[PDB]
């Protein structure tokens, strides 16, 4: 759309009020011209055809309950874009300011969200297992990072490379959640999962086993479900990443934490410089070590912690 940039106001999935960037041209659209080539949010109107209609609103106020998921998908995509730009100096997912598109109200009672190779898509949830998925900043950032991976390492979505692809998305989704300071934690999807149950989440990076995911290589899933356990075996990497950041002793191996910022720098470097589409866990470890070496020196503590952390999860 061609029009005038403006700012609107609405309420998100969790009921919080926020301002969002809109464009005015007869209607007010969810089109943010302030970031790269724009962020665009569409209404899929409970259908599965994509992307749907660019979101249009008459008065620039988005307080209807039907509006909530659009408000958050639109807002959280801006935050994520900011994180990448500010923190890693990367312009959008392609590094060249590509437009960011998302659709909401995808299908009926759809308990999922995803990156389809061109855009983000969010279901509204069935109201029991999930509420609308774009209400979780870690979910939004998890999706946008899959775009980042597609344009960089290109990790194939299956088996080990696939689990790495998933872990990357959880790690950066969590780093973004801390960046925005939105009640941050090392859990995944807590804000939109099982509205009826407090305290849980979809996955845990601090203790993957809490939800039955592996936290050691010896416990990896080797069957065929889930594309070869991409959402299961990611726990091994997630745990490694949590250890690098926070420190701890796991299976008798002690890791000194080096903090979130360094975690993010090391992983981003590995992702953008060293990983390839078919990289496996063992290659990820070599990548992460090389990255930390590049950044901090081979005799650094940073390098030492990366090694310890992988040793702790059994990745050699
Ligand atoms: O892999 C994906 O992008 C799909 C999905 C995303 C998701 C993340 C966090 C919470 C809910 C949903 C998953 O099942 O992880
Ligand atoms: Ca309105
Ligand atoms: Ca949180
Ligand atoms: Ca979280
Ligand atoms: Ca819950
Ligand atoms: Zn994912």
């Amino acid at each position: 759309i061609t029009g005038t940039s403006t700012v609107g106001v609405g309420r998100g999935v969790l009921g919080d009020q926020k301002n969002i960037n809109t464009t005015y041209s007869t209607y007010y659209y969810l089109q943010d011209n302030t970031r790269g080539d724009g962020i665009f949010t569409y209404d899929a109107k409970y259908r599965t055809t994509l992307p749907g209609s660019l979101w249009a609103d008459a008065d620039n106020q988005f307080f209807a309950s039907y509006d909530a998921p659009a408000v958050d998908a639109h807002y959280y995509a801006g935050v994520t874009y900011d994180y990448y730009k500010n923190v890693h100096n990367r312009l959008s997912y392609d590094g060249n300011n590509a437009a960011i598109r998302s659709s909401v109200h995808y299908s009926q009672g759809y308990n999922n969200a995803f990156w389809n190779g061109s855009e983000m898509v969010y279901g509204d949830g069935d109201g029991q297992t999930f509420i609308p998925l774009s209400g979780g900043i870690d979910v939004v950032a998890h999706e946008l990072t899959h775009a980042v991976t597609d344009y960089t390492a290109g990790l194939i979505y299956q088996n080990e490379s696939g689990a790495i692809n998933e872990a990357i998305s959880d790690i950066f989704g969590t780093l973004v959640e801390f960046y925005a300071n939105k009640n941050p934690d090392w859990e995944i999807g807590e804000d939109v999962y099982t509205p009826g149950i407090s305290g849980d989440s979809l996955r845990s990076m601090s203790d993957p086993a809490k939800y039955g995911d592996p936290d050691h290589y010896s416990k990896r899933y080797t069957g065929t479900q889930d594309n070869g356990g991409v959402h299961i075996n990611s726990g091994i990497i997630n745990k490694a990443a949590y250890l690098i950041s926070q420190g701890g002793t796991h299976y008798g191996v002690s890791v000194v934490g080096i903090g979130r910022d360094k975690l993010g720098k090391i992983f981003y470097r590995a992702l953008t410089q060293y990983l390839t589409p078919t990289s496996n866990f063992s290659q990820l470890r070599a990548a992460a070590v090389q990255s930390a070496t590049d950044l901090y020196g081979s005799t650094s503590q940073e390098v030492a912690s990366v090694k310890q952390a992988f040793d702790a999860v059994g990745v050699k």
